[PDB]
């Protein structure tokens, strides 16, 4: 159960980009796998999902000019599954 | 979550090898990938959960090689502040 990243704000760095910025939320139950920022303009929607979870900042390519967007975040947290029997098969000539 | 029962492996020649695994049963919940280990470690998942098999590149010939598979359950979170900007 991961709660959402507290303290959201973007800003474009040009007019074909918007760099997002968020903080950690203080204390959270387990560590999380990684964040999910979603592009939404919008009159569907596209999702983004950034890799390090330790990140308080990432910038949003391919965007359109002269246009506004809407951004939401959220923490992930993957739950890993048992382990399946392991098997062996070589790689011959 | 339960892990996929009945791992098979098949390599194709000297470059690529095939996997395939039966689902599991009985799961609280879907599942958002299949984790991969490959020990000559190396961790390579599936992005499509509803796959039965898939093709394990990069590997030298001649060489002793051993599979493990296990599921996964991506927990989304709340969505944050919803928050605008514009663009020019």
């Amino acid at each position: 159960g991961p709660p959402a990243p507290r303290h959201l704000h973007a800003q474009a760095l040009s007019d074909s980009e918007i760099q997002l910025t968020w903080k950690h939320p203080e204390a959270l139950p387990g560590p999380i796998s990684k964040y999910v920022v979603e592009v939404q303009v919008a009159g569907d929607p596209l999702w983004i999902d950034v890799d390090r979870p330790e990140e308080t900042s990432t910038i949003i390519r391919g965007l359109n000019a002269s246009t506004r967007y809407l951004f939401r975040m959220r923490a992930s947290i993957q739950g890993l599954g048992d382990w399946s029997n392991t098997v062996e098969e070589s790689t011959l000539g």
